[PDB]
C-alpha cells in the first residue's frame, strides 16, 4: 500500500512539526491532551489516560 | 529523493528485524557493536563508544 501521511521516508520520523504516527493517544499526528481518557477500568474508576507525552496508552500507576 | 532503505513507511519504524535507520553507531540498519569507537578525544584517552543498544555517539560518561 503507502507512506503513512505522518511518516517522513527519509527520516522515518514523523514529518517536522508533528507529534507522533499512530497510538491510542495520537490523532493526526498530534499528541493528544494529556488527561484524555484512552480506556475505561471494568471499574474502580482508575482509568487509563493519556500523557501529553507519548502516543501509547500507559497503564494507570495506581493498578496493583 | 527517495525512502530510507531501512525505513518502512507504513509504519515510520525500521523494516522488521533491522534495529535503526541512522546514526555513528548504526550501519546497514543494525547497531554497531557496543565498544566501537565512535569518535576519539583531543587526548584523555576518553573517547566516546557505542553502546550496542542506540545508534548515536554517547559522551562519554566520565567525561566533566
Amino acid at each position: 500500500n503507502s507512506v503513512h501521511p505522518c511518516c517522513d521516508p527519509v527520516i522515518c520520523e514523523p514529518r517536522e512539526g508533528e507529534h507522533c504516527i499512530s497510538g491510542p493517544c495520537c490523532e493526526n499526528c498530534y499528541f493528544l491532551n494529556s488527561g484524555t481518557i484512552c480506556k475505561r477500568a471494568r471499574g474502580d474508576g482508575n482509568q487509563d489516560y493519556c500523557t501529553g507525552i507519548t502516543p501509547d496508552c500507559p497503564r494507570n500507576r495506581y493498578n496493583v
